[PDB]
């Protein structure tokens, strides 16, 4: 059980956690998704001052507004968001 | 510094750290990457019985031969291996 396996285990007990709400199991609803998503990293959205980043992913809950997202989705964005930060990091003096 | 925020985190560095390969920063090779999510999670891919789930995953890496993936896709694909085994867990009697 190593730091890197354990990081990605974190996402499936917060994932499983939220998917008690409406859906059963694997199952999560965007609605509830929406605010889960920002819910762990509101901090990120917050430091991050890329607004057309953000849009992106704000957007994209109204394309899959199918009613239920995906867990392959859901550590999809929570990452788009940390790595829409860290480019502050790395850039042009 | 919650330990949801802080999980995301360890993909960045992992992810640095190789894209000091043939990349710069930002840039992976596929080629490199495609040993990279196996080399982390290389006892994920041995406790799943999936061999449909792996393959997707496989393939999926011809698929975006352009030789440089995305940290996107880094982070959907290691977690791609984990959910293909927790199913384990939720079954029918």
């Amino acid at each position: 059980g190593s730091e890197l396996e354990t990081a990605m285990e974190t996402l499936i007990n917060v994932f499983h956690a939220h998917s008690g709400k409406e859906g059963d199991k694997y199952k999560l609803s965007k609605k509830e998704l929406k605010e889960l998503l920002q819910t762990e990293l509101s901090g990120f959205l917050d430091a991050q001052k890329d607004v057309d980043a953000v849009d992106k992913v704000m957007k994209e809950l109204d394309e899959n507004g199918d009613g239920e997202v995906d867990f392959q989705e859901y550590v999809v964005l929570v990452a788009a968001l940390t790595v829409a930060c860290n480019n502050f990091f790395w850039e042009n003096s």
